[PDB]
């Protein structure tokens, strides 16, 4: 899944994806990152 730090790098994540923003500009808007496994590190577990 999708892997970010805090509840508010998820919550801009999260605006930037709604407003039709491509998702890997808005993982580094937010400073998300992004793996196949099911749950993220304990860094960025949201």
């Amino acid at each position: 899944k999708s892997c970010c730090p805090n509840t508010t790098g998820r919550n801009i994540y999260n605006a930037c994806r709604l407003t039709g923003a491509p998702r890997p500009t808005c993982a580094k808007l937010s400073g998300c990152k992004i793996i196949s496994g099911s749950t993220c590190p304990s860094d960025y577990p949201k």
